[PDB]
DNA sequence: TTTTTTTTTTTTTTTT
């Protein structure tokens, strides 16, 4: 009948025994989720992975949610095991969950992941109805839940509800006190009366679920609510977060009752609000645990709000690029404008935990006050629905952005970062949610005027955008690398490329001589050489996803899904999609295949030089040298004219070849960005060839 | 000019939500007088003090009588807020318990004995 | 980061 049924019937009566399936039939992956790997023995020297995965392989007849043996998590770290792929299970085992009444669970123990399936059916029935329970939960554990596939700060699954609506709680005889009242009297108040607070800042989710400790929904969010003049950092615990997080927005008047008051956490950093007149109560913090009756948190509509009392309004620090030009090192600010660039979902390993990762994506916000965008570093703000789907041609507003500057290098690094309390939103056509702000009105007027002028901005999506520009002073580049082996070995590049996980980024420096360079037109000589080694690396491959693509609104879902994070569950294509190549490339000049010879003429490597500067840059000398990959603007050409009377990109080609030819035997320290685009595809691109 | 004048006008202009004095200058206490605390809820678990005091500061230009917050009654219980000592207010409100107002002291930093206490400064409010 | 339930409080004014 089906492979699933046959294997399950074959292995049902032998729990915790590994049997090769009687028949090996390719099965389509229809979903891949990630959850904590508790209940495993942490006594083994190779501590089992902090997370395990569940894969919903689907046969022609049924699809039965299986369990991936944690030893196979390598196939998911590299994204080799993705949704829509065909794999051939080689080893299976049966495990029974002792905290649930149900049938056996198939335990995948060895796979041979192949390629994307030709036909994926999302309507195949579920063999075991238990797997079809609407509040989807992991196969193992009693009250477990699925986390987001890659990062841990993004809500995922059905445990996250959005059903909360305003409620009209009568204030007839409700004892409401002020935050300062608790501040002065919270160690003597046996009972803590009700409160009427308003949200000012909502923080990003935080998962504190360790594998050994037994906790349910280890989710914790810090909300800076302010009742009257006072403000405290309320913190929701346990399973309260996945019942109120997707519903509570900044500016909702909450009525908190049956709460707890304690001492401020020692490592807590309460953010200063926009208004300085308020009192920042930083000695005690209100903890909201899930009380049996659902009266602890009640939100009252604005109509029920009474100006008779004083409630701190939600203010903002909207700033333009011109203002940012003078803003100091660290000054939290809000930004708004028309998105003009979207990066990729890069992942940086957390120092706190080498297993967890962040999910950031470089974006550019355009305004009328400057010719450069804000260049925001957008981390995951626990808003996957917006974060993943943002595209250039739209209005984007991000709040609580911290300035970051670096004058050590000539191209001042004036960019922003997303703090813990940073939120993301896409404003309406007129800017309805933020229309009240004056800067918002100015931005909307600018967009309307420019559109009425028949003008469009150069919109780019995804690509290879290493925003951080390596300085021109190799000494400063080394200084930034404090005893971290700034110059990676010529033979270690293989291992470093083998260490990156899905969409991981890392910057290293190599020492060598320019073996040769062949110009690759994006579409005056075409090739040149400088002139038997121990071994050579063939890493000069530029993938189609690496080339930035001009944005076309007609095809926006396709473009946004080609640079997003890999989906957890399958979604059939809505028709026959286009091809990424048919979209024009935002780059104005082609790449190169610079080959590097080792200092000890023993190891060689092939790397790709993908410059971002336009011919306008090499004419105006906005770049550092002809061997750099980023221009001082670090912004894709504004297309003020599209094509100018300047030396054509074909002329800049050949010119770069001869510029490299100048560095015939010169000892150089090139900075080579290395990233793993997914599957086994890995990119190694040049950034800057430091020369003496 | 006069510190009390500036504080009064500031709390009148900006919302009177325990306005923090924009500028803090040492002020000399000229009198501390007590009376019963009538017209109070007296229903909070931490029952309010039975008596309250009305300090009489002097900034060198005018002397204004200010109603001390009952929360700061310990400073007078311990004789830390006496005549002569020059203090520094840090919070101020504008109570109406109305004609003009009642400059309230919500916080204070009692200092050292003053050497220039003047009994000649006229009352700003008659 | 986690973390719940319970209560305790005595005393000198008004007459119209």
């Amino acid at each position: 009948r089906s492979w699933i049924q046959k294997v399950l019937e074959q292995i049902m009566d032998s729990p915790r025994q590994c049997v090769t399936p009687s028949e090996v039939v390719p099965v389509t992956v229809l979903a891949v989720q990630r959850y904590l790997l508790e209940d495993e023995p942490r006594d083994t020297v190779p501590k089992p992975p902090l997370y395990c995965y569940d894969v919903t392989i689907s046969d022609g007849v049924y699809q039965e949610k299986c369990y991936l043996d944690p030893s196979l998590n390598s196939l998911v770290y590299q994204n080799i095991l993705k949704v829509g792929i065909q794999m051939r299970i080689s080893r299976v085992s049966c495990l029974y969950n002792e905290k649930r009444i149900g049938q056996g669970i198939l335990c995948i123990d060895n796979v041979h992941c192949g390629e994307t399936s030709d036909s994926i059916s999302l309507e195949t029935p579920f063999r075991n109805r238990a797997h079809q329970e609407k509040p989807e939960r992991p196969l193992r554990g009693g009250k477990s839940h699925y986390l987001a596939l890659w990062n841990n700060e993004d809500p995922y699954g059905d445990i996250w509800l959005t059903d909360k609506q305003p409620e009209e709680h009568n204030f007839s005889d409700t004892k409401i006190i002020s935050l300062s009242h608790l501040e002065m009297t919270w160690t003597n108040r046996r009972n803590f009366p009700a409160l009427l607070v308003r949200i000012l800042h909502k923080s990003k989710l935080r998962y504190y679920g360790k594998p050994d400790k037994k906790m349910i929904e280890p989710y914790q969010t810090f909300l800076e609510v302010a009742d009257s003049s006072g403000t405290v950092s309320v913190i929701m615990w346990n399973a309260l977060c996945p019942e109120w997080y997707k519903s509570l927005r900044v500016g909702l008047v909450l009525l908190l009752q049956d709460y707890s008051v304690k001492k401020s956490y020692p490592f807590r950093i309460q953010p200063v609000p926009v208004d300085p007149q308020i009192k920042l109560i930083s000695t005690m913090e209100i903890c909201l645990n899930l009380r049996d009756p659902p009266t602890n948190i009640i939100i009252i509509p604005e109509k029920q709000v009474k100006p008779e009392w004083r409630l701190p309004k939600l203010n903002h620090r909207f700033t333009t690029r011109s203002e940012l030009d003078d803003m100091p090192e660290n000054c939290i600010c809000d930004v708004i404008g028309l998105l003009v660039f979207v990066g990729r979902v890069q992942r940086s390993k957390k120092k706190e935990n080498r297993e967890d990762f962040w999910s950031y994506r470089w974006i550019h916000i355009a305004d009328g006050t400057s010719e450069q965008p804000f260049i925001v570093e957008l981390f995951s703000t626990s808003q996957p629905e917006i974060f993943e789907n943002i595209y250039p041609m739209a209005y984007f507003v991000c709040t609580q952005l911290k300035v970051v500057r670096n004058d050590n290098q000539v191209p001042k690094l004036l960019y922003l970062t997303t703090t813990n309390e940073s939120g993301v939103f896409i404003t309406g056509h007129r800017g309805q949610p933020y229309t009240y702000d004056a800067k918002v009105k100015n931005f909307i007027q600018w967009i309307r005027t420019k559109s009425d002028s028949g003008e469009q901005k150069n919109m780019v999506i995804g690509g290879y955008y290493p925003y951080p520009p390596v300085p021109e002073t190799f000494s400063k580049y080394s200084s930034s690398i404090k005893v971290e082996s700034l110059l990676t070995a010529i033979s270690e590049v293989r291992k470093e490329i083998e260490d990156l996980q899905y969409r991981e980024q890392k910057r290293i420096a190599i020492q060598g001589i320019i073996t040769a360079i062949k110009y690759i037109p994006h579409s005056i000589s075409d090739r040149w050489e400088s002139q038997g080694l121990i071994d050579h690396l063939h890493y000069s491959r530029v993938y189609p996803e690496s080339i930035p693509r001009k944005f076309m609104f007609e095809h926006r879902k396709f473009l946004s899904d080609q640079y997003n994070s890999q989906p957890a569950k399958y979604v059939p294509p809505e028709g026959r999609p286009p091809k990424l190549d048919d979209f024009k490339s935002a780059r104005s000049l082609g790449h190169f295949e610079v080959t590097i010879l080792g200092l000890n003429h023993e190891i060689a490597i092939d790397v790709a030089f993908l410059p971002m500067y336009c011919p306008e840059d090499i004419r105006t000398s906005q770049i550092d040298t002809l061997l750099t990959s980023m221009n001082y603007s670090c912004a894709y050409p504004q297309d003020t004219t599209g094509n100018d009377r300047l030396p054509g990109p074909r002329a800049v080609a050949g010119d770069i070849i001869k510029a490299a030819t100048e560095l015939d035997r010169v000892h150089i320290v090139g900075i080579l960005d290395i990233c793993n685009l997914g599957n086994n595809k890995v990119e190694v691109y040049l950034h800057k060839i430091y020369s003496p």
